[PDB]
This record gives structure tokens, sequence and C-alpha cells, in this order.
């Protein structure tokens, strides 16, 4: 191996390939990134077994032998960032050892074959689902966060996301407690196909893929997906199983309706949290009246919380219902609107959130607690 | 019983500020709670760790109602405060130790405790007053609290030890029996002698408690505590007791090498020097200083190796060839503020000196070598 580059543009592509690194493996091996270069440009590799990205750097770059090696990523990492000059020559030698040079400084580290690298998996290569960058990052937002966090019931942990007669997209996530779901009809036909990803691997896809990278493409296999744009492949396993049905708790009718500030309910919320959370499975109590709207929380030797509620309009029945505040705080954080519209149906029935702004098709829905 | 409203912005930075003294987790329980007296003058906000006690007091916006003391778990205090909607909070004590906050629509009602419960402070004569500027100290802290030693095997050595002799000499010095930092200063002005410990992170908070706009500070001896006043702030702290050891006769006399850098690429590039001496436990960087020619050797048998040509300033005296732990100099550079620092060198293995390069003061740093 022997090539130059500009520091700085080697230290992104780096950092977004460490995203795919764990601090701790189990599999030795995976501590450490996979420089390969070829006469096009760089290509760097990282992977935790559940995760893996192949970020290519087009020739700031210039190659001079193709190559491959793996060094330790953390410390490749921080020993690349606290180079001298802005370019940087990397040079491999004997026993694969890389030689590294900018400014007056040259430190050479010791690095293993790639032959002991995982390879990847080879991902259907038919035409993809065409996605835009920020409704994928979107949608992600809005669900990810629904997905239950234990592992109990593994098929939780992701979100589902179908597509139906070739155009109708739904993306699902559910703990059981509180639910997600976002419908978009795409402006293209495309092949059906169902699977659950794991939340974790969805949060890093946003955090990856960044909002200069207009859209990406998308392949699917039993076991695995892969999101795909011109240098960058996020390659992600899939949670295997049945997703149960969602469709089936979707409410339909309702008896009462309170249209809200969205940023102003959360923060009242907020302030529920802090003296519910007192308690395990502390909530607040929610009394609706015409014109006349609080909140309630009773934490014995601790605390209580009584407070009048501002909202932009409502309708139907009164109804005093309770549940735990972090439910809601969530479900408003994940609402760009700034009005959200909920619907209840009884004390303990479900009631569901969608943004005043009917901007999209997004419901949420929260199980409340019996008092 | 308590009754006083306050604008929120000015509560909570009153309370952060006190929430300083106030540790995480507590061997004594009540040292989680903040201590609020309300006076005809003020609110004043108590906190302690058991290590240091801040007394911080809001003068008479704010507008007191009626006179009162309780107790609340200060966390949890603050939190409720910071998130409360309205730019004023109306606090109004009820029976059984309950103050209810009213901001806006809002209305949190909170348990506290009898304030009897908490533990009272080591009062500090307030006679004849040390006067110090607040950069002035602070500088001081910055210079020296990070050479203190964090074993706990040896109390002594985990302050900072600071001494007024001749009643204007002023001695500020710490040492980790590795490496070690000195700053001296004569006052204007004589003062009644002094000497004493203070722990390193007692120290660090005072910096972090005094903010700039405060000018100077009185500050008080007592036996077991020295108290540090601004006009609304009381920072005490305990003291280290005992015999500190002679760090005098550790100043080295003369030296055969002197080397001028620039404060900051000499950092970098032992920052670089880290990354792989800190593979090898007791790791360590070689300096070779030659006629003209100075550079920084690292060679970790796993890892790696470095190779680095140092930029100086200027140089002078006899050829060297020096090993150190890295950590050291990186450290002793960042207390730095001048553009280049001077560094004398004696043997292989004699310590070696750091001073600033811009002389401005009478900063002196020392660190001992590793023999090869």
């Amino acid at each position: 191996i022997q090539f130059s580059i500009n520091r700085t543009l080697f230290i992104h592509a780096l950092n977004t390939t460490k995203r795919a690194i764990s601090t701790k493996n189990a599999i030795p091996i995976l501590s450490s990134i996979k420089i390969e270069v070829t006469s096009t440009g760089v290509t760097l590799t990282g992977s935790n077994g559940q995760i893996s990205i192949e970020n290519t750097i087009p020739v700031g770059l210039l190659i001079t032998s193709p190559g491959a090696i793996l060094l330790e990523a953390s410390f490749f990492i921080n020993i690349i960032s606290s180079l001298p000059d802005i370019s940087i020559n990397v040079k491999e030698i004997e026993q694969h050892q890389v030689v590294l040079t900018s400014g007056k400084s040259e430190i050479t580290l010791k690095g293993k074959d790639v032959d002991q690298y995982p390879r990847l998996q080879e991902v259907s290569t038919e035409n993809p689902l065409i996605l835009k960058t920020k409704l994928l990052k979107s949608i992600i937002a809005e669900t990810a966060f629904a997905a239950s966090l234990q592992e109990s019931r593994p098929i939780l942990t992701g979100v589902h996301i179908v597509l139906s007669n070739h155009k109708d997209f739904k993306a699902v996530a559910t703990d059981s407690h509180r639910m997600s779901q976002r419908l978009i009809t795409l402006d293209n036909t495309s092949a059906d196909f169902m699977v659950v990803l794991p939340s974790k691997s969805l949060r890093e896809f946003s955090a990856v893929f960044t909002d200069d990278i207009e859209t990406v493409e998308v392949f699917f296999s039993p076991s695995q997906i892969l999101f795909r744009s011109e240098h960058i492949s996020f390659y992600t396993r899939l949670l295997e199983g049945n997703y149960p049905d969602t469709d089936r708790l979707l409410m339909t009718e309702f008896e009462t309706e309170v249209v809200f500030n969205t940023q102003s309910l959360r923060h009242a919320m907020e302030r529920a949290f802090l003296i519910s959370n007192a308690t395990q499975n502390g909530t607040v109590k929610l009394e609706i009246t015409q014109n006349h709207i609080s909140a309630h929380v009773n934490s014995p030797e601790v605390g209580k919380v009584n407070e009048d509620l501002d909202i932009v309009s409502q309708s139907g029945s009164d109804l005093t219902i309770s549940f735990n505040p972090t439910y809601l705080i969530e479900s408003l954080k994940a609402i760009k609107s700034e009005t959200v519209k909920i619907h209840f149906l009884s004390p303990v029935r479900p009631f569901t959130l969608t943004p005043g702004d009917e901007e999209e098709s997004f419901i949420q829905l929260i199980t409340p607690v019996r008092t």
C-alpha cells in the first residue's frame, strides 16, 4: 500500500466507518478497520456483527500502489487525528506495517492481513427501492424510539417495514405500551418486501448518511438489508420471525378530541414526569372538561403536581385518563408539527396522536393505566 | 414560614453554583440536600459535601414576604425549578416542611426537611483578611492543582501547599513525587504568615464558583479550614493536616542544557508520543538533543513506533538524551500560557525544569525522568 490523502477528509470517512465498530468485541478481529486500496480510491470497512459499513473515498487523494491491511480502528483513528500537516502519506512495509508521514512526524503501526477479516455477504443485486434520505431519516426519527428495548421479545426491538401493492409503504414500531406508525404512498411502484430492522441499526444509518446525500438504494435479503449511496454501503442484519399484527390496534373511533401546542404540552408532561418518576409505574392524571384541562401527579412523601393546560381546541365528551408521562413525552418529541391532535375513546382504551399539521400520515398510540 | 418570589433565571444560576459543593453520592445522607434560608435581606443557599461548603446569597428580581429555612433534595429541586414555565417563581412553605412552587399555571409541591437536620458550619473568624485578586488566585490554581497526587495512600500530596513567609513571600506548590509545580509571588502589602495544604479538587471548585466579574476575595484561615469570601459568596474548604514534604530542597541549581520551544507545537508532538507510549505501561518518550537537532522517539513492540523531529526556538549547552513519561510534559505545557517555554536539563537521570518563555511569572515546574 502507498497513498497520500488530505487528513481532514480522511478523518471524516474514518469517523463514519467507526460507527460500525464496537468498543468491546467478542470477536477480536472486528476491533480492526479494513483498509483496501485499488487504483480508483480508498475503501474503509468496519463491523460489529450487527452492522457493517463500507465507505469509499474516490481519488485530496492520490494513490501510488494498491493493497489491503487491517489496523486497530480507534488506535489508528486517534493517530491520524493527531497528525501534524494537512497531508498524510500512507506507505505499507514488510510484515504488514504502515508508515504514516505528515509534517516532521513519522509513525509506524503494525497491522494484520485482511485474510482474517469476515467477508461481506452478497445482498441481491436487483433493482432496489429508491428512497429519499430525508424521508427515511424522518421515518426513523418517528418510529425507532417506539420499538421495545427489552430483548425479551427480539422481533419488537426493530421497526417493522412493509411495502404492499407495490406502492403502500408502512413503518411501525411498538413496545406493547405505545405505538408509532408512518404511512406513505411511494411515487414509484417497486417490489414488495416485509422486514424488521434493529432500531439501533436505524439510528446509526441516520448518523452515517449525512444530509448531503440525496437518496439511497435499498436492497433486501432474508437476513440482511443494504442501504447504498454513491460511496457508502450500509449493511445490517434483520430480526427474523413474525412481527405481530398492528393494524388491529388502530383505534377507529373516538369520544373526545383535544388539540394542543406540541411543545407546550411536552414541557408540561416533562414537569409531571419529574414528580411521577419518583415511584415505579408513576402516572399523570389528565382531567378533560369543557374549557378546563389539567394534569395531576401525586407522589406520596415526595411531591405533587397540579397544572392547568392551554389548548388550541377540543370536541366531544369530558374524560379523566391516567398514563405514564414518558410515553407522551417521547411521542411529542417525534411530532414536528406545531400542534398535535389527540383522540381519546375512554379511560381504559388507548389514545391516539396525530400532527395538527396533517402534513403526513403519522399515528401514535399510547395505552393508559386504569386507576 | 418561607415566602418569596424570584426570577427563574437568577435562581437557577445561584442554585447551580451552590450545587458545586453537593456530591452525587452521599455517605452522610442529609448532604444530598440544599439548605435554603430566607432572611429579610436575601435568600441564602448552602451546600456541602464534607470537603467544601458553599454559602451563596441572593440579595434583595427577588421579593421576600416571610422568613424561614428548609432543606430540599438538591439535584431534584434544581431540575424542578429549571423546568418551571414562567419567568418568575413564587415559593411558599406550608405545613410539614413542604413548599409550594408556583410558576404560571403550574403548581408543584415538594416535601422537604427541617434545617436542624443539617450540620452546622465550622465558623472561621472574619478578622484580619488577606485580600487576593480573583484572576490571580485562579491563575495559581490552574498552574498547580493538576500536579498534586490522587493516591489516597498519602493525604498531604493530594493537596496544594500554600505558604506565606516573612509576611510577604507567597509560595504555592504541588507534587506527585513524579512531577512538581511551583508559583512564587511577593505580596505588595505585608500580611500574617500562613502555611496550609488545600485538597486540589477543592481548588478547582473555587475557580468554578467565583465568576470573573468578581474582582477580589477575602481569605481567612483557621486550623481546620480556609474561607474564601466575596460579597455574596462564602466558600469553605477542609484542610489537609500533616507535615508537607520539603520541596524547596528539590529545586535544581544549575543546568547543562537549555532549549526553547513553541509551547503548543511541543505539546502536540508529545500528544502523539503518548498515543504510542500509552500502549506500554510505564511507556516513555525519548528526547535526543544534539547540535541543531532535536527529536522525539517512542517504540512500542506491539502497536508501533514514533520518530519525530522537533522544531525549536533556540538551544544551548551540551547534547543530551533523556526519557520521561510524556503525560507529565503534556500537562506541564497545558499549564503554560506563554507562546514559548524554556526547558532546562541536567543529566539523563535528573529532574528537568520548565518555565514560561515570556518570563512574566515566577512559575517553575519540575519533571523527573526515567532511567532508560
